[PDB]
């Protein structure tokens, strides 16, 4: 059995950000890795996501063009190109990751690690053993699919993971789900020319957002020519002659319910949640903690049930984002090998972006988490929307909204909310005001930068 | 004589916005104004210059059209459609910006205002004769010009406000001058393509910024095909059959100068500084002071040497910027009719962004105001340079460079400077957290938004 100080299973961000930390500091860390190094972040999510909006912001710049006095392009996309290329820059990225491990001297240890029945905890990877004194669980999530059980045909549709397989444009594209990326995959199908809908279970996506961004993202999807079916679910997929039919019920409140099939579907995308990565990882041998949908449970330290053993990331199945994980992993190096008893990652006032179109930013409290918290006599919130001036001279138009929630007679900030062009590279730095604890006084005694989006934060009233 | 609360000589931004808060808090105000409403803002700055802006981002993206999967453009620029467009805004902006004076019940006085001989400070307008306890003069500025007598033929070039006038893109183009306009207005010629020089009469431009963003903004100007004549100044300019011919003096240290002569010029553009619009105020009559250039003399609550007379923005010659202008003028409102005898503003960290391509953002002192405020041993900076990742699938590429200064043990943040893709709407955020007095843990502990350039702010080390 070789001993290391540190093993570290999955090479994601969690579990790439704690070996290198870790590393730092002295320990001999070694990192198992069954497939690519990056992980869901540079393989199939973060990165070429981004290069797919980037893309989808193209294609809506183009349709501005002959606006702002240049002649119109025709403009028909070509997905092969992009995808090349977009797979070429993943593989860049696979080889610095890697580069980025031998020098910090950390050991890749490739295959699939489980646990054993040892007593002291004990991994096997292709038939050899490695233990450490302390061993971090980072083995990220997977796409949530239904069961061809409760919907038959569900097996013909594919994840977020198949989308980033894709070598040309479907013509037709249903996507199923609410969230995270289900909003931003039909505005990147949709941007770029495929007739596309999103098929909801309720009238809003993103319902755990702020009710001023579920309700505005909602139509600023429908603006930009989605097709919303609310009140909608699979009822079964069949695959036809030319693609896929969709049978679904619609079914309103107050109304009958009633039932359509989507005929000629190139496309139909699961985009319905996320599950986590540990049936194969024999946690059971160890007795170690996991809720009803295989999540390790964790203490605010990342520790699990078992001494020295740890997990961070999207396995935890808390604020599954990537700088999470990696500040989660960070923090718990910082515990571990700086004897920092008190180092941990503080969850409140996380910052998150989601990549619409345009992008959303979102930190802290919704106005209805501040009124359960605060109560309603001691909640303020102030907002606006307008048309940035880049519409100014178009025919399309897309809005910003803000939206900012105080509390308390000083008017602490407990949460922004805002959708709009350049909502995106906006957020960071109010994110670490609100993190030190602004007032609305601080957002008010800064003086504008104008003309900017972002100064309409610091003039509210 | 008629008497007012508060009179305003001038309706630009600051002396709309501090007429506005006084009639909000009962002030009878009345605001004299010669020309358009909303002043050098709307009319010849920051509006005008900002559609400009975006019509030069335009063309940017059709360069990487290609490059992102869709076919090229060629894209030959209509000058005279963007004009009308920018035009009818501005007209639009003119016309809010009288509704919102009338309904604050804000007199329009329509005319040049000057003071007269009588003991208490009056002025006249048309021959009419006004007064009030509380009188701000924020007449603004205007471009500064050689005289004849020193460059023969200057009056052939135009100025920033000449460039709004033109009515078509000009061929060949010479920007004189190294600050924000001659910056920002190179930037959208050579963009929209005119064959553009800069002459300079050192080797960087704005030298008065942090010298990263210096050096770096010089390099992307080069880059995005800006001539950039170095240690060069007009000698004189002369009309030929065929444009301007302008004659330059190159004076490289430790060489010998030469002289060149450029030809079949079509826009000349001075854009070497402002003066205060002081001289037709009669201010001799009341003996207010002005320095040698013309500026309105004023302390920390911006009272002039006289009681009852008071200036804000351009014409006192400090920070001259729109949102400047109107927060010192809503801070005196509010000492003058709330009482608030502490009412000021800080003209500390105050954050600006320059509109080149890519945009500039900063806000607090450069490495060298630290470095003589604090001491050597005293001062840290963290930086990065990277290529942001938009252009991880363009043959054009753009650098994103972003320095942080820190004083003392603490290493508080005294200082932000970058220029990059996204960074005009970047810096509002930080600025409010600077104001706050953030130290370097403030930033390493907000957990970062992925992937974004932003996010590079707050994992430096
Ligand atoms: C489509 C999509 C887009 C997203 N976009 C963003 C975004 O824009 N911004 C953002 O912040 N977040 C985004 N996310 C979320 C973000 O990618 C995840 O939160 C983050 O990648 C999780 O990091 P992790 O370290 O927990 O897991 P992962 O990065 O998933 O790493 C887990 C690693 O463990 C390996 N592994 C699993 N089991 C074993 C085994 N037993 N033995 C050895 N190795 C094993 C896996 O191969 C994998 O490489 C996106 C997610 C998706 C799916
Ligand atoms: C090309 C250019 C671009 C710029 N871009 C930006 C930018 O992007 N962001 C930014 O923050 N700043 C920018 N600025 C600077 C900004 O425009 C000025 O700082 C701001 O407009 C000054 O406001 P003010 O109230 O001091 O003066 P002004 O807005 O100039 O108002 C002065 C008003 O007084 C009137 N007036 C003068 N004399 C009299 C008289 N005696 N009687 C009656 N009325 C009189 C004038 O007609 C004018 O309307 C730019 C400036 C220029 C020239
Ligand atoms: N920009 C970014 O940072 C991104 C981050 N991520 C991370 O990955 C996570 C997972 O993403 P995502 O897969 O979108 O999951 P989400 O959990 O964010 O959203 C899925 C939504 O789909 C709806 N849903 C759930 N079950 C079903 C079902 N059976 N049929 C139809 N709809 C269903 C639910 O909403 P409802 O109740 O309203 O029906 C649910 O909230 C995100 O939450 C995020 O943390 C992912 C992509 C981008
Ligand atoms: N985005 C924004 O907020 C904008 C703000 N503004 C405001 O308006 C102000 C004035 O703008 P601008 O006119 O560019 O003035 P600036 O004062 O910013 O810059 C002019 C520069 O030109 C050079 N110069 C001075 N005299 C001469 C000369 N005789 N011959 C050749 N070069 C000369 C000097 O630099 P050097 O010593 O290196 O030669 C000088 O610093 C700005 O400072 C700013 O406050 C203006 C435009 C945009």
């Amino acid at each position: 059995v070789a001993s290391y100080d540190y093993l570290v299973i999955g090479g994601g961000s969690g579990g790439l950000a704690s070996a290198r930390r870790a590393a730092e500091l002295g320990a001999r860390a070694a990192v198992v890795e069954s497939h690519k190094l990056g992980g869901t972040c540079v393989n199939v999510g973060c990165v070429p996501k981004k290069v797919m909006w980037n893309t989808a912001v193209h294609s809506e710049f183009m349709h501005d063009h002959a606006d702002y006095g240049f002649p119109s392009c025709e403009g028909k996309f070509n997905w092969r190109v992009i995808k090349e290329k977009r797979d070429a820059y993943v593989s860049r990225l696979n080889a610095i990751y890697q580069n980025n491990l031998t020098k910090s001297h950390i050991e890749i240890i490739r295959g699939h690690a489980a646990f054993t029945s040892d007593p002291k905890p004990t991994i096997e990877v292709s038939g050899k053993k490695y233990t450490a004194p302390h061993i971090l669980i980072a083995t990220g999530g997977m796409p949530s699919t239904p069961h061809e059980s409760q919907i038959p045909g569900a097996s013909l549709g594919i994840t977020s993971d198949g989308f980033f397989q894709l070598e040309e444009l479907p013509g037709r594209s249903v996507i199923v789900g609410a969230g995270y990326i289900a909003v931003e995959m039909a505005g990147i199908l949709s941007a770029l020319g495929s007739k596309t809908s999103l098929m909801i279970r309720h009238d809003k996506v993103l319902r755990s957002f702020d009710s001023m961004i579920s309700t505005n993202c909602t139509e600023e999807l429908e603006n930009a020519g989605v097709e919303v079916l609310k009140f909608s679910q699979v009822k079964e997929v069949k695959k036809t002659l030319s693609g896929l039919e969709v049978s679904m019920v619609t079914a309103v409140p107050g109304r009958l319910p009633v039932m359509t099939m989507i005929p000629d579907v190139d496309c139909l995308l699961w985009a319905i949640g996320r599950v986590p990565n540990t049936k194969d990882l024999s946690l059971n041998k160890l007795g170690i903690q996991t809720d009803d949908k295989g999540h390790i449970i964790v203490d605010e330290f990342q520790n699990t049930n078992v001494k020295g053993i740890y997990a961070v990331g999207d396995v935890c199945g808390k604020a599954l984002l990537t700088p999470v994980a990696i500040a989660a992993g960070r923090k718990l190096a910082h515990r571990l090998f700086e004897y920092k008893e008190d180092s941990k990652l503080d969850y409140n006032n996380i910052p998150t972006v989601v990549f619409s179109h345009p992008p959303i930013g979102t930190v802290g409290l919704t106005e209805d988490e501040a009124i359960h918290k605060y109560g309603i006599e001691n909640v303020k919130t102030y907002s606006t929307s307008f048309t940035p001036m880049y519409h100014a001279v178009t025919k399309r138009k897309t809005k910003c909204v803000m939206k900012m929630v105080c509390a308390n007679k000083e008017e602490k900030v407990v949460g922004i909310h805002m959708q709009g062009l350049g909502c995106d590279e906006m957020l960071q730095g109010f994110a670490v005001a609100v993190k030190m604890g602004a007032t609305k006084a601080d957002f008010d005694n800064t003086v504008a930068i104008h003309p900017t989006s972002s100064e309409e934060l610091v003039t509210l009233r």
